[PDB]
């Protein structure tokens, strides 16, 4: 029954809202040189909120 918000949109588009924010994620990882507390400061978030969203992509 109806549409827009009533049923949810697929990642369709490139620049998801998630999406966005990985990316903002990477280009400060690489330039604080892996300072978590930098980059999810940069990303506006926990420092938890980043370094989960790292160990969910990597055993660490």
């Amino acid at each position: 029954l109806a549409k827009g918000e009533s049923l949810p949109p697929p990642p369709e588009n490139p620049m998801s809202a998630d999406r966005v924010r990985w990316e903002h994620i990477q280009r400060i990882y690489e330039m604080c040189d892996r300072n978590v507390s930098e980059t999810a400061r940069r990303l506006n978030m926990h420092r938890r909120t980043l370094q989960r969203i790292l160990a969910k992509r990597s055993p660490r």
